[PDB]
């Protein structure tokens, strides 16, 4: 088998991207943040405080004839945002892009934070993490790609994000008409849950680019690149006038800046980041300051290649034996 399913920004400044979600039966299409970087999947619901819901979507399980109630699980999340979310646990029928999962775990919100709240676009997230990282307990539950990945053609999903415009996420097959040249795998690290694995180097601008590991995750949930102190330091030397600002709480420049591109190594291969990608737009509604798409990661614990690095490639997630990542330029 195999799904395909287009993935859309939420607004002008692609600051995540959402895909439609049927779930149940008959159908009840939910838009989810698919998350590389976590391992629910969980909707606003027919459970989900009233005062927490503004303008969702809602998954009704009583609606739902294949729905069933997973007696005594919960399930209890906080992202690197300090966002968070928790509920109790429906096994539904999960269809994305037309590969149906039978017996899912569908986690139904019964509270949400303010972050989930204030954004009417998205009714959940879908993570595509591993499962060991999955919170439901006492019996933890499995992704939509580890329950669909025996019943895949291959073993794998590919993620393809647009600048300011719609992508797509495939599972099961790899697109080559998706990508130009040829795909660079590397190694991964499942130690920490994540799809994580390590860069090669980095250049700014057309500069030479320094050889040096850069051990990071692969996170599609995450809007901006998280890099280390000395890197990101570098790349915002290039541009007049920019600025790390606590009060604003990170990297900004001026909005008359051009900025320049951003190259991250994948083994000999080199992805390029063109300099539009890391803008962020005004930090205020007129502001002439504007935010930055490239932030220190120093005060998270991990670097993250968030959306503004992997738009710019064609991202195979290899869910082989052995997990690998995969990199194409397109
Ligand atoms: C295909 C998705 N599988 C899972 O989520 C299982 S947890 C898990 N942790 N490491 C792995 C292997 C891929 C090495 O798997
Ligand atoms: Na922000």
């Amino acid at each position: 088998s195999t799904g395909s399913a287009t993935t859309t920004p939420i607004d002008s400044l692609d600051d995540a991207y959402i895909t439609p979600v049927q779930i149940g039966t008959p159908a009840q299409t939910l838009n989810l943040d698919f998350d590389t970087g976590s391992s629910d999947l969980w909707v606003f619901s027919s459970e989900t405080t009233a005062s927490e819901v503004d303008g969702q979507t809602i998954y009704t399980p009583s609606k739902s004839t294949t729905a069933k109630l997973l007696s005594g699980a919960t399930w209890s999340i906080s992202y690197g945002d300090g966002s968070s979310s928790s509920g109790d646990v429906y096994t539904d029928t999960v269809s994305v892009g037309g590969l149906t999962v039978t017996g899912q775990a569908v986690e139904s919100a019964k509270k949400v934070s303010s972050s989930f709240t204030e954004d009417s676009t998205i009714d959940g997230l879908l993570g595509l993490a591993f499962s060991t990282l999955n919170t439901v307990s006492p019996t933890q539950q499995k992704t939509f790609f580890d329950n669909a990945k025996a019943s895949l053609d291959s073993p794998v999903f590919t993620a393809d994000l647009g600048y300011h415009a719609p992508g797509t996420y495939n599972f099961g097959f790899i697109d080559t008409t998706a990508y130009t040249g040829s795909i660079t795998y590397t190694a991964v690290s499942t130690k920490q849950g994540f799809w994580e694995w390590t860069s090669t180097g980095y250049a700014v601008g057309s500069g030479t680019f320094k050889s040096t590991s850069i051990d990071g995750i692969a996170d599609t949930g995450t809007t901006l690149l998280y890099l280390p102190a000395t890197v990101v330091s570098a790349y915002w030397a290039q541009v007049s006038g920019a600025k790390s600002s606590s009060s604003v709480g990170g990297y900004v420049f001026p909005c008359s800046a051009t900025l320049p591109s951003f190259t991250f190594g994948v083994g000999s291969a080199r992805i390029v980041i063109p300099g539009d990608y890391i803008d962020f737009g005004p930090i205020s509604t007129g502001s002439s300051s504007c935010f930055g798409g490239i932030q220190s990661s120093a005060g998270i614990g991990i670097n993250i290649f968030g959306d503004v690095a992997l738009k710019a490639a064609f991202v195979v997630f290899n869910g082989a034996t052995t997990p690998t990542l995969g990199f194409a330029s397109k």
